[PDB]
């Protein structure tokens, strides 16, 4: 068990390609990975589809059955749907229940691989839908696969660390485990008035027995690789020493990358890659997930690069993908150049945030 598990099948990718907000992204991601032949260095595992019972380990039957109902024909005019979070952000597209069950099952399959000791790293680039609530779709997320995966991992591993490097706050995962000390959630994210989903200030630390077992790092526009890694490393260092996790779930949404229409952070995959490396050197069972990422070519660039990092491989700069070659224009290279725009993060504020978190984590004692 030294070779990473790569969750993939043509049917799975085809289903993931059907998501309204990210059409064909799953195909572009796999295609680039395939073109670099990285899948040949991984153990390819076909994802099982999640059963109703498996999904009900987190979601309520009422939500699941409603989702299943409107999905059968794609009824986007059902009275109850709005209260279930279906609407503009999360349309009731036809087959959405099967799509959600596939993504959920994929993450669960990855978790099962980790449990069975088939690998130390399992990857589901089409997972990471961190906004989904117990009975509410949210932020393009219909099912919280990350939560399902964490719950599966808990069958074998005592403490789970969830690290969320998406541009957005991993609120759905944080909320799901807000009450417990057995799962710690760490989220680095943009935090600004009005910016979705609005939660996750540094003062948000969890509830009850879960107090101080939620960690949030509010960040402003324009952050680049060096500063981001400095922040991420300091937080993760403190978290690791205090929490001593037995397994890790890592969400690597590429909407932080320069050129993403979200136009907030100014990162390159190299910076995120450094964070990933730091986590990998803990040598723990690690479940790798995707997430946001709306510059499709750049998202493919990012996750392909990260797959290379996981494999310890250095990748050729020239894009080898023929099928989607034109999408990588005009320069057709793997590297991504940061935009020209200011880092809005004041060093004093960042330091305040870091100090606050360090104070919070002192309460965390295993
Ligand atoms: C240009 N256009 C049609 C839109 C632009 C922005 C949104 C939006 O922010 N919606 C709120 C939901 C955002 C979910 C973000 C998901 C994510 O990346 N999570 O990590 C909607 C439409
Ligand atoms: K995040
Ligand atoms: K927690
Ligand atoms: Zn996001």
């Amino acid at each position: 068990s030294l070779v990473p598990v790569y969750i993939y099948s043509p049917e799975y990718v085809s289903m993931c390609d059907s998501l309204a907000k990210i059409p064909k992204r799953a195909s572009m991601v796999h295609s680039l990975i395939e073109a670099y032949a990285l899948h040949k260095q991984m153990r390819i595992v076909k994802p099982k589809v999640a059963s109703m019972e498996e999904m009900a380990t987190f979601h309520t039957d009422a939500y699941l059955q409603h989702l299943q109902k409107v999905s059968q024909e794609g009824d986007d005019d059902h009275p109850d749907s709005i209260e279930y979070g279906l609407g503009y952000d999360c349309p009731a597209t036809e087959g959405i229940f099967d799509y959600a069950a596939a993504i959920g099952g994929a993450t669960i399959t990855a978790a099962q691989c980790l449990i069975d000791g088939m690998c130390k790293v399992a990857i589901n680039w089409s997972g990471g839908w961190h906004h989904a609530k117990k009975d509410e779709a949210s932020g393009f997320c219909y099912l919280n696969d990350a939560v399902l995966g964490i719950l599966r991992l808990r069958r074998k591993f005592e403490r789970i660390l969830y690290v969320d490097l998406d541009l957005h706050h991993g609120d759905g995962v944080e909320d799901a485990f807000s009450f417990t000390s057995k799962v710690m959630t760490v989220s680095l994210h943009k935090f600004s008035p009005g910016f979705f989903p609005g939660t996750g200030d540094v003062s948000d630390v969890g509830l009850g027995k879960g107090r101080y077992y939620s960690v949030n790092v509010p960040i402003q526009d324009g952050i680049q690789d060096e500063k981001y890694y400095q922040i991420c490393e300091s937080v993760l260092k403190e978290v690791y020493q205090a929490f001593n996790p037995k397994a890790v779930v890592l969400q690597l949404g590429a909407d932080t990358i320069a050129g993403d229409p979200m136009c907030s952070f100014n990162m390159t995959p190299v910076g995120i890659g450094k964070c990933l490396k730091y986590i990998l050197q803990w040598q723990l069972a690690t479940l790798i997930l995707g997430g946001g990422g709306y510059n499709l070519a750049n998202t493919a660039r990012c996750w392909t690069y990260l797959t290379g990092v996981i494999l310890g491989k250095t990748l050729s700069s020239e894009i080898p993908d023929r099928e989607f070659f034109t999408a990588y224009g005009p320069d057709y290279v793997l590297e991504i150049t940061p935009s020209c725009r200011p880092d809005r993060n004041e060093p004093h504020r960042i330091q305040q945030i870091l100090n606050y978190i360090k104070g919070n984590l002192k309460h965390v004692v295993i």
